[PDB]
């Protein structure tokens, strides 16, 4: 018996309402994709202070769910044949010199692999001369793919390289090129003045947060979007057949290639998949800051292994005053989108996602 809209407003209104209440959220929107068809909920309050409500057009800062739009872009130039994930670094950055960038492919820095770029890129690097700087004194921890090290640093180096064969901007790049093919109106880079009515403040103990200018911001953590548009954006990626530009159709897929094997975890281009069907706490814990933000020894899959549909695929993404989080299982064609305007523990996100998600399988 294929459940119902109202039974499967009762899963969601009963997981989510008492969430939002302990957590403290001024307001959220989720989407589930049940059978390829979506489902959206909106519960809570966009501005506290101007008294709106979340809605379906309202827009979201995504964090690091951004990482997902760049392995997608990466995927298309791959395909284009453009770029290559073998080549060196140096190739893309003749200006950056330095021998301990000597191994160092696209790869390494897409998967995070390269030995230890930092997190995000330091505080007293907050233009474009004092970056070269930065990446040309950089010591290496470890050698090329020794191990994994979740960074902005990593992956918003890569997304800018990748679009200089182009020679178009990455903003540009990426509303040409993924943005308008999959009509995701809704989604941008920088919010124009004329859909800041649509942007909903982030909540910081209480005052509202947007998310600052930063090195490397668009290709590591700046897009925003609504819950239309995330939903279009898992539906294209569940199942990339849908898609018409062949080039597209073939970096989503690229974007969900398995690279590295991380116990458990397979690392592809902004994406993390495990297999299906996997074990609620392997993914709880292991979306924990005391995993997803330790160096791990990584084991690589070359050549890489392709897209399965039996996958856990998944990413978590904050800024200052915004948690997202988003999931999809391609072979049972469901998924989950859920925003809120306030950041709280990775592992209430996707404990939450999966409560729902068991209900539905």
């Amino acid at each position: 018996a294929a459940k119902t809209e109202q039974q499967i407003a009762d899963i969601v209104n009963r997981t989510i309402t008492p969430l939002m209440q302990e957590q403290a959220i001024p307001g959220m929107a989720v989407a589930i994709i049940y059978q390829g068809k979506p489902y959206y909920f909106t519960w809570g309050k966009a501005d506290i202070a101007n008294n709106r409500p979340v809605t379906q057009q309202t827009l979201f800062e995504l964090g690091s769910v951004s990482k997902t739009f760049n392995g997608v872009l990466g995927g298309d130039a791959i395909a284009r044949g453009e770029i290559k994930l073998s080549d060196p670094v140096t190739q893309y950055w003749p200006e950056l010199t330095g021998k301990q960038w000597q191994g160092i492919s696209l790869l390494h820095l897409a998967t995070y692999t390269a030995g230890g770029l930092p997190l995000q890129v330091p505080d007293d690097v907050t233009d474009k001369a004092a970056l070269l700087r930065f990446y040309q004194n950089w010591q290496p921890q470890w050698a090329p793919g020794a191990k994994r090290l979740y960074a902005n640093s990593s992956i918003g180096l890569f997304g800018a390289l990748a679009v200089k064969p182009s020679g178009m901007s990455y903003e540009e790049a990426m509303s040409k090129r993924v943005l308008h093919p999959l009509k995701l109106a809704h989604t941008w880079i920088t919010v124009p003045q004329s859909e800041q009515k649509d942007y909903a403040w982030g909540y910081r103990e209480g005052k509202p947060v947007h998310v600052s200018p930063g090195q490397l911001d668009a290709e590591a953590y700046g897009v925003k979007s609504s819950v239309i548009d995330m939903t279009r954006w898992v539906q294209a990626n569940m199942d990339a057949s849908q898609v018409q530009e062949k080039t597209l159709q073939q970096g989503i897929e690229l974007a969900q290639s398995r690279y590295w094997r991380i116990g458990d975890m397979y690392q592809g281009l902004g994406w993390e998949m495990l297999n299906w069907p996997v074990k609620a706490d392997s993914i709880i814990s292991g979306s924990d800051s005391k995993v997803a933000l330790a160096a791990l020894p990584a084991v690589e899959v070359n050549p890489p292994a392709p897209a399965v549909k039996a996958s856990w695929v998944h990413k978590t993404g904050s800024t200052g005053g915004f948690g997202s989080y988003v999931a999809f299982v391609p072979e049972k064609n469901l998924g989950i989108v859920m925003l809120a305007n306030k950041s709280y523990p990775n592992p209430v996100r996707v404990e939450a996602a999966w409560r729902i998600l068991e209900k539905l399988q």
